[PDB]
């Protein structure tokens, strides 16, 4: 359906912000909707539109001229919003890994609603405040070891899920080839981390997943 | 000597605020001064406080229960910005690599300011997008190897010393042992990089320093 007060009330750019800043900014949105697999891109505005993800996951990544995952966005949630403060443009791709209903905001319609409601700014910096703390932490556990590495995405992952709502969060929709893309881990690192874990009982590997028994002991043991 | 309105004009979180707002901040910073390898710090307000970086170099670093160094932060620039934002505290050490004049303003006192003055805010939103790109190139250069590594880091320290006008910007005061704690890397992938690329004439290897040859040869051998 077209945009509805109900998905800004709900996402994170919007959060407290006065009614009129909501009504404004959904004069100039346009429901987008992909299936499984498609990217979220609008045509002729490549790198430039902003995506409010209302239902559904994205996965995110950067192709090289080979795919680095960034990792994924659960709704509500927000992508392309990097770019309206970051001039700084980067070959980024956004896939919808289930069905995923977006609002599209226009660069310069965004500019504009910051411009001139800053509580809507106000919650555009914390978010960039978050992903930079987020960062610092990944950079911090990758460069450590595996292990680490591990534990980061696992918990992270798992806290995302549980934010979302979504069913059995616990069960993580990764596999072995998943998390080397997240991680750029080699296999035989990942498979030796991951038996280690499933043998102290913090985890359960299957195929396509890995289920988080114990949180507290994965994060723990550190 | 005590804050004065130049170094808020020059200060990246104050570029083209009005005048008004600069004076307000002018009323409630104080004045600390720091010699080197000592950590700039307000004592009470550790974690809390914002720096305004006005003369000279830090390093910032976070150090695990090892040192994991995150970058060097040249005048004019800020630490501790990305608390008033993130509620998230983490143990970071920010320490004086030469003398260094900083301007301190409480976290209470900044909010008022970003609240109040909506362009500051802008401001702020602007540099952590920036890092945030920043960090994702980071997370990508050291997924990749150790060439890629030291390209990232190499490339963005010349231009962080060609934007804060210092002498001989392209001698990177870094040695073997820095670059290790900035990337994660061994000894051995280190050496036989830097060997590699000294070989190919696009730097100089000194026990205290890097000495950038040629820039664009070291970003395209990629």
């Amino acid at each position: 359906g077209v945009g509805r007060l109900d998905d800004l009330k709900r996402s994170p750019l919007f959060q407290n912000v006065p009614e009129d800043a909501m009504r404004e900014a959904l004069k100039v949105v346009t429901e987008r909707n992909f299936q499984p697999d498609e990217l979220v891109v609008e045509q002729d505005a490549e790198g430039e539109a902003l995506h409010l993800v209302t239902t559904g996951v994205v996965r995110v990544s950067r192709v090289s001229l080979r795919e680095r995952v960034l990792g994924d966005i659960y709704a509500p949630g927000v992508v392309g919003e990097t770019a309206v403060l970051a001039h700084q443009e980067r070959s980024a791709s956004v896939r919808a890994l289930t069905p995923v209903r977006t609002l599209m905001l226009h660069r310069e319609h965004f500019e504009l609603i910051l411009r001139r409601h800053p509580r809507v700014l106000w919650n555009l910096a914390e978010m960039l405040a978050r992903r930079v703390t987020f960062l610092n932490d990944e950079l911090i556990a990758f460069g450590q070891n595996t292990e680490a590495a591990l534990t980061h995405v696992f918990a992270n992952l798992y806290r995302q899920r549980l934010a979302a709502g979504v069913p059995q969060p616990e069960v993580l929709p990764l596999g072995t080839q998943d998390i080397m893309a997240r991680t750029s881990s080699s296999r035989e690192t990942v498979s030796r981390v991951l038996k280690r874990l499933e043998a102290h009982n913090i985890l359960e590997v299957s195929p396509r997943s890995v289920t988080l028994l114990d949180l507290a002991a994965l994060e723990a043991l550190s």
